[PDB]
């Protein structure tokens, strides 16, 4: 159950990558982080599954201004290796 | 009302190809478009249509867009 | 594929997404293309069958009074 | 009667220059405008000036114009 502590962010353009990533750092502590070339997502691995359950919490929250953020559980396995 | 739903985690470029593709899961009865951005406001005819849509909560769409999907609270939208 | 192309006009900017929803329902929308410009928009279906069913709309009304124009697309550089 | 045409596919605030625009086909008898719709009636003097005006379906006018054109169909405006 280790991948209980991954957690996907997706929806806000690639300009904004960076500062959302900011934002999930104050849920805990950000282990690791995959972005994406492509598409409007990243995959963020907290230390503890009780911080990735804060940041799941956020899912369809207004981040930052004008930015509906969605947060699932992460379910590439490739990413999570 | 259960029959309102919110789409999105688009980028205002791909708005209207986002709608097409919610247009498959019922039949349309009005949508709202966020000005200030990112997401909209769909509401089917029935509530197995908007539960269809729900569904499609996390799934990739087209060109590699990650659509969010949930139920709509903006109650001045819904009326 | 030219048959399978169509292009709806007559709407201002502000209907453009309630017509684009309207046509979505005669056919699969596979593509469109709307003009910033014009008063038009390209739409290409996935079989001639919907196309001529999105043709019979020229000249009816949609709605609020929006009397709508529907003819074979021509434009080569949006179907390429 | 087939001297009657009704124009279409303009915002309110193009109507007089679309007007303008049909009056170069021929000699417009009478013309009626509707306070509601994207549309208005113009009648012809001869059918072959409407025809010519017909011709004229699917043109874009103007700048950004696209416009429709076809026999009048509303007998109450025909009156």
């Amino acid at each position: 159950h280790l991948d209980d502590t991954w957690v996907t962010v997706f929806g806000f353009p690639q300009a904004s990558a960076s500062y959302i990533l900011l934002q999930f750092a104050q849920y805990g502590n950000i282990l690791k982080h995959v972005m994406s070339n492509t598409g409007n997502w990243m995959h963020i691995r907290y230390q503890s599954k009780l911080q990735a359950r804060k940041a799941l919490s956020k899912d369809g929250r207004i981040f930052g201004e004008s930015i509906m953020i969605g947060v699932k559980p992460c379910i590439d396995k490739n990413v999570m290796e």
